[PDB]
């Protein structure tokens, strides 16, 4: 069902993720990491220590679609094993350094066309696809696009909810 999921969005904050490519969203599925430019590492440590639960939401660049979403469970840790991202244009390494682990809540696609309905307040209320990566995403319209994704009854969010 979705009353563990509901339980685990109480109260969270959410964030969309912008990706250039697919690789790196499947080794952060593979490997429960990711890591974003400096502005935004910034934005996430803070928003880390402020909520019960950060929700990042994923969106391959040009996919129209979602990949899924995860919780962060870490701040960003620098200076650990280097991770092996595809590196886009303009895109070093150490831009890249900080990494955040993160439980996956949803490993399943949904396509723009099924969230046309929700705005992001915090977007000037343009459809909620639409955002830079970082973008922050108000409760109420985060809370009902994760809850427009088809269920992962692969994951146990039993040890999801003890983290918090
Ligand atoms: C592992 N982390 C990442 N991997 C990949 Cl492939 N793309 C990412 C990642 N983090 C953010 N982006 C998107 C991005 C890339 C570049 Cl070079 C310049 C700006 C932006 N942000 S934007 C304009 O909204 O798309």
């Amino acid at each position: 069902g979705t009353s563990k999921l509901k339980y685990v969005l109480q109260d969270a904050r959410f964030f969309l993720i912008k990706s250039n490519n697919h690789e790196n969203v499947s080794l952060a599925k593979a490997k429960g990491v990711w890591s974003t430019l400096p502005v935004n590492e910034k934005k996430l440590n803070l928003a880390f220590r402020s909520a019960r639960s950060v929700i990042l939401i994923f969106s391959v660049r040009e996919s129209g679609k979602f990949q899924g979403f995860a919780r962060l469970s870490s701040e960003s840790h620098h200076g650990g094993s280097p991770i092996h991202w595809v590196l886009p244009a303009g895109m070093s390494a150490k831009m890249l350094g900080g990494v955040f682990k993160i439980d996956w809540i949803c490993r399943r696609e949904l396509p723009f066309t099924k969230s046309a309905h929700l705005t992001n307040p915090w977007n000037e209320h343009k459809p909620v696809k639409i955002g830079r990566d970082g973008q922050e995403i108000e409760l109420e319209c985060g809370t009902q696009l994760c809850l427009l994704f088809p269920p992962d009854e692969s994951i146990d969010l039993y040890q999801v909810i003890h983290k918090m």
